[PDB]
DNA sequence: CCTACTACCTCG
DNA sequence: TGAGGTAGTAGGGT
């Protein structure tokens, strides 16, 4: 079932010979810099030279003639002040089919765009973003509307425009004028004289004229020495703290600070965004000399709608609260009220009783008559509950302090009980909140509430997540789904490539328990965010235990946007691009702006791409703790993310007191 | 490319 | 602590 789509990219004219044959320029820096310092330097030199020049190798490339560039000059990096001399080395014709050359050409194109935007009338320009309309204004502020553009070169030697509409919140005032309008104090603020930012702590009346500043002159005298005040006598003392270490305070002036405004002190329907993409594309196209922008169309396919099921077919995990679960053994749940009231609110008890009745499962509801503020007796009531088949506890409480939330969760978890919080006051009308809480509680108690009916290539699908930003050197989490759902952690700084295999191996082991075999083929999912080689060991071991596998990277960005040529916009959209890579629009709702397609890469294995798309998109529905909206990412990745978030939150790098079939972290 | 924060709007 | 995605904002001396 195929269709056709638009991407938010636009084809423009092919590059002329002069652009294919740009000026090449050698660079010398006195003093000669190191090895891990030369590149940032060269970029700085390229900005310094002026014109449409970029870095190429250890030199520069330009579309502007040497005669309008700044050939000799002075510069300052990390203390070392350099002098640079440029030497024209002729014109080097680059080929777009060559990736390195094309990368240089694309840099030159981005430069071209930036320069053409800078010399443009009537618009408000910032970087590669252009803003054309005032969408809102207020006493001292503004919300501009426009688009973030991009411009690169295809391997075919042609320009490519990318357009995505956006708003920009701007402040037209200094901090003092902002405060003089009676507006509240912003959390973040900026130097009016440079780009450094701070967090605003408070105000001070320790007058600016008489405020000693580390050996010598005063606040005012200091700032006036650097010619920042430029005549004007600045405002009152603003106490500001550099974002890094908020412990140490630093004096400043409200007349030299500019509020950094957030929406705290603006989304578009897909159809509107499509429109404005078109409009802005046309305008930029006219204002450049790039020609007529022609939107790139792509072949797409409509994946089949997943068939969720409980004790009867279902559309969302909430209807299982009426219809019954997929797998429900006997359960005992327990209530703990941190407020003053007693017993279950009747609607929760009723919903639980119905759901279990319609599943042929027994349900026991215990009520903990103890308070978290009794250490010993509370732990005794806890163990008494646990020793009577209690599998999870629901917590009715006022909004908790964060630290107390963490403490309570930790305490209950260590005695062996996963926990769900639901805030009071709580009306029966607040349907989605307590239904969501109930689904969460059920999933934490070990229940399989929904499952996918269908034939899937990989019997087991596991997704990973790292504790560190860029390696698994700190661990450490994995989640899997058949189909039953499990999680895995490492066991208390390690060789990054070993952690991954540890997680995968245990996962396979749990599968060996509950299923009695090893899986035929498996689906390995990673959110990229890591080098591939951290998986090499796992890939080889997988190929050594005789297990078939696929490795797919799943990224949230870099796919741009996808619109339909005609008709309505739906999910289950699979857009093939080429070599092992594809877009996948997993999730969308009308009121929910415009969807952002996921970008997926097929790194290992050799299963048909469409099949992988099918299963991944289907796993989009298997997350059981939402219940009204499906996650954008496949359940294993979503769950893995939540798991490391919760491990970091609770600090449970050592937790062997809870079963791995229970999803305590939702 | 990635995270975090708050705001918004609904509830496959 | 209900949760989802899409928005905006930020981040990868004085
Ligand atoms: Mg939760």
């Amino acid at each position: 079932g195929k269709t056709e789509v638009f991407l938010n990219r636009f084809a423009l004219r092919p590059l002329n010979p002069e652009e294919l044959r740009p000026w090449r320029l050698e660079v010398v820096l006195d003093p000669p810099p190191g090895r891990e310092e030369v590149y940032p330097l060269l970029a700085q030199v390229a900005r310094r030279a002026g014109g449409v020049t970029v870095r190429m190798g250890d030199g520069l490339a330009s579309w502007s003639p040497p005669e309008v560039l700044v050939l000799e000059g002075t510069l300052a990096r990390m203390g070392q002040t350099y002098a640079y001399r440029l030497y024209p080395k002729g014109r080097r014709p680059l080929d777009p089919k060559d990736p390195g050359e094309r990368s240089v050409l694309s840099a030159l194109a981005r430069r071209l765009l930036q320069e053409r935007l800078r010399r443009l009338e009537g618009v408000w320009v910032e970087g590669l973003a252009v803003y054309r309309r005032e969408h809102a204004r207020g006493p001292g502020w503004r919300v501009l509307g426009g688009a973030v553009l991009d411009l690169w070169v295809s391997d075919s030697g042609a320009f490519l425009l990318e357009v995505d509409p956006a708003y920009r919140i701007l402040c037209e005032m200094s901090l003092e004028a902002w405060l003089a309008q009676g507006h509240p104090l912003p959390k973040r603020v900026r130097n009016a004289y440079d780009r450094r930012t701070w967090e605003l702590l408070r105000l001070g009346e320790e007058d600016p004229k008489e405020l000693p500043l580390p050996g010598g002159l005063s606040l005012l005298d200091y700032h006036a020495s650097k010619g920042r005040l430029q005549g004007r006598e600045g405002g009152r003392v603003a106490w500001v703290a550099d974002p890094k270490d908020p412990r140490k305070p630093i004096p400043h002036l409200t007349g030299l600070l500019v509020p950094v405004l957030t929406l705290e002190d603006l989304s578009l329907p897909w159809e509107e965004r499509r429109r404005r993409t078109r409009e802005i594309a046309s305008w930029i196209g006219r204002r450049l000399g790039l020609g007529t922008p022609e939107a790139v169309r792509a072949q797409a396919y409509r994946l089949s709608i997943p068939k969720l099921m409980g004790r009867r077919a279902v559309s969302k995990p909430a209807d299982a609260l009426r219809v019954g679960f997929y797998r429900a053994q006997e359960t005992a749940l327990a209530l703990l009220r941190l407020d003053g009231a007693q017993g279950w609110p009747e609607f929760l008890r009723r919903a639980l009783l119905r759901a279990f009745g319609a599943s042929g499962a027994s349900l026991r509801l215990h009520t903990l008559h103890a308070h978290p503020s009794q250490g010993l007796a509370f732990r005794e009531a806890l163990r008494k509950a646990k020793e009577e088949g209690v599998q999870a506890v629901l917590v009715l409480t006022p909004p908790m302090a964060w630290e107390d939330r963490n403490r309570l969760k930790a305490l209950l978890l260590r005695e062996g009980l996963p926990s769900q919080i639901l805030n009071v006051p709580l009306r029966e009308e607040e349907r989605h909140r307590w239904e969501n809480a109930l689904l969460g509680l059920l999933a934490k108690a070990g229940l399989q509430v929904v499952a996918l009916s269908g034939a899937y290539p990989a019997e087991l699908a596991v997704g990973f997540d790292a504790g560190g930003r860029e390696s698994f050197r700190f661990g450490g989490a994995a989640c899997a789904v058949g189909g039953h759902l499990l999680w895995t952690l490492p066991e208390a700084e390690r060789i990054p490539q070993e952690v991954v295999w540890d997680l995968l191996e245990e996962t396979l082991w749990a599968f060996r328990r509950k299923a009695g075999r090893l899986p035929s083929r498996v689906l390995l999912l990673r959110d990229g965010r890591v080098p591939q080689d951290e998986f090499a060991l796992a890939l080889e071991a997988l190929a050594r235990e005789g297990i078939a596998y696929d490795l797919v990277s799943v990224r949230k960005s870099g796919g741009g946007r996808v619109y339909p040529v005609q008709g309505r916009l739906a999910d289950g959209l699979y857009v093939p691009l080429e070599d092992k890579t594809f877009l996948l629009l997993t999730v969308h709702r009308d009121f929910r702006g415009t969807p952002r397609p996921l970008k997926l890469v097929h790194e290992a294995g050799d299963t048909p791409l469409e099949a992988l798309a099918h299963q991944i998109f289907h796993l989009t529905r298997l997350y059981p703790a939402s219940g009204f909206a499906f996650p954008r990412l496949p359940a294993p990745l979503h769950l893995a993310d939540r798991l490391v978030k919760e491990v970091g939150r609770l600090g449970i790098r050592h937790l062997k007191e809870v079963d791995r079939e229970k999803l305590f972290f939702v």
